[PDB]
């Protein structure tokens, strides 16, 4: 129902990976068109898409001031994660590794 946040976001902590391979992301939003939904993307190191998916999965931010815990599942080896919309996206490198 939301409309997509167009503005910036800021990483409020250090990344973490869980059990599943998902990755911990809290951010707080910069913007003043809340409430709006997080644009989230994955991409490799040339900045062409990738094979990511949301798991919190309606992420929005509902007001300014508040942080917002989001829960990603990236693909697996190197991937950017991209929080927000072009240039000033929060980017965040992680590598996901499954089971030997």
């Amino acid at each position: 129902s939301y409309a997509m946040c167009l503005n910036t976001f800021v990483l409020k902590k250090e990344v973490s990976e869980t059990q599943h391979g998902t990755i911990l992301i809290k951010v707080e939003y910069k913007g003043e068109d809340a409430p709006c939904k997080i644009p989230f993307s994955t991409e490799d190191g040339q900045g062409k898409a990738h094979n990511g998916r949301l798991i919190t999965a309606n992420p929005v931010v509902t007001k300014k001031e508040e942080p917002v815990n989001i829960e990603a599942e990236p693909p697996f080896g190197e991937s950017n994660i991209v929080i927000g919309i072009g240039d000033k996206a929060l980017k965040i490198n992680w590598y996901r590794k499954g089971s030997s």
